[PDB]
């Protein structure tokens, strides 16, 4: 039986638009926790990001929508789905439309800490590839997350 809510940390992110996931970009996200509240049809996300190279923390609340998708406002509007869940990981697929109207598809592999299971990593690369995102548009987030626990 699977518990999707709890501590989740980002290990890798893929993006169709490299401008959204570099240094200090809005989608270089260091996750800390995700809490799904099916009773109230909401999801709670807590994570760090860097602006000015300094860690900043965010706590967002998204709304459950049709088909296990969630909508959340962050650097524009986002529609994401937990595409895969194992006992050690989540893979999230997100579509962002930014303030300028530009659409970016992204994938993220999340885990319970820093020691990545290769089976989860292979499924992340396959979901990334299926979304049309090339291997070279994959960033290693564990290597870059020096934000507080
Ligand atoms: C590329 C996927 C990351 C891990 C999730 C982005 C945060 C969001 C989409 C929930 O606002």
């Amino acid at each position: 039986p699977f518990e999707l809510s709890g501590k989740w940390i980002t290990s890798y992110i893929g993006s169709s638009d490299l401008e959204k996931i570099g240094e200090n970009a809005p989608f270089q996200v260091f996750m800390r926790s995700i809490e799904f509240d099916d009773k109230e049809s909401k999801v709670y996300l807590n994570f760090f990001s860097k602006e000015n190279g300094i860690c900043e923390e965010f706590s967002l609340i998204g709304t459950k929508q049709e088909g296990n998708t969630y909508d959340v406002n962050y650097a524009g509007n986002n529609k994401f789905v937990v595409s895969y869940a194992s006992e050690t990981a989540l893979i999230i697929s997100n579509i962002n439309v930014d303030e300028e109207g530009d659409k970016t598809i992204m994938t993220g592999l999340l885990g319970k800490g820093t020691d990545i299971e290769d089976q989860d990593l292979e499924k992340f690369k396959e979901v990334t590839r299926e979304n049309g995102i090339p291997e070279e548009n994959i960033v290693n987030i564990i290597e870059r997350d020096d934000c507080p626990a």
